């Protein structure tokens, strides 16, 4: 009593009533499980469900982080095309000698506290942000009303590039917090359908393995790489052949199938 089952849609497999011993040849569109080539996804288990997919996650944090990053970088590396109530030829001499003129010190400070909300958050940058112009829980106050818009703070070259690195170093932990968190948010399996699983841990999809591993990407690249990973892998083509070695049904209604070839 060993059936042999071709299925290209979920309801065909539900119909065929698979028992251990059967041979499945299975193909269609699915999602890679969460909890490895495509870490955080594990493409040796495929979620096969007709309930359509979760949206890409968002993060207010990431938006706050890559916005402060840019605010400092656009003031540390101003482009020839730039407004300035500062003299033009004076600007060219600041750049010849390696120095840095903060247009809007006030914007740097606000967008820092906006992001490092907690008092323990990024304290070293907040320190370096106060010498350059007090105490942190007061610079924010002076910046809140809007008073360091008229201060001009000029930076000697190593403090500039050191503040550069301090901003890069502080925003990076946030963007990986949120990337890990967002991947867990997608671990929210719909009831029913199947979890098709390879016994050998082989991958079920046919996608080119990403070269750089996700956790090993740069900081201001991690959010976007995840998104492309998630958007392709939550709707990827897949196929699976083999001999059913286990078959059971979830408290959540989902049928788990382990396949060996």
């Amino acid at each position: 009593s060993a059936q042999t089952i071709e299925a290209t849609s979920v309801k065909q497999l539900a119909d065929a009533g698979v028992r251990v011993g059967d041979t499945l040849r299975i193909s269609g569109t699915g999602m890679c499980n969460i909890r490895s080539p495509f870490l955080p996804f594990d493409c040796s288990q495929i979620i096969w469900n007709d309930a359509r997919s979760l949206p890409l996650p968002e993060s207010e944090l990431v938006n706050k982080a890559t916005a402060l990053t840019e605010a400092v970088n656009r003031q540390l590396h101003p482009k020839p095309e730039d407004e300035s109530r500062v003299s033009a030829s004076l600007r060219s001499a600041i750049q010849k000698s390696g120095m840095v003129l903060l247009d809007d010190f006030g914007d740097i400070v606000l967008k820092t506290a906006d992001l490092c909300s907690a008092k323990d958050d990024c304290v070293r940058l907040k320190n370096a942000l106060v010498n350059l112009g007090k105490d942190w829980d007061a610079l924010v106050k002076r910046a809140n009303a809007g008073k360091l818009d008229g201060v001009n703070v000029l930076l000697r070259p190593v403090s500039a590039e050191s503040l550069d690195n301090l901003v890069a170093t502080s925003t990076a932990p946030f963007i990986t917090h949120e990337t890990a968190r967002a991947a867990q948010s997608l671990n929210s399996p719909a009831p029913g359908g199947f979890l098709i699983v390879s016994d050998e841990g082989s991958d079920f999809v046919d996608q080119p393995w990403p070269s750089a591993s996700l956790y090993d990407y740069p900081p201001q690249e991690q959010w976007n790489a995840f998104q492309k990973l998630a958007q392709m892998l939550m709707h990827t083509p897949f196929n699976a052949e083999g001999i059913v070695t286990k078959i059971f049904t979830d408290a959540n209604g989902t049928q788990h199938i382990g396949l060996h070839p």
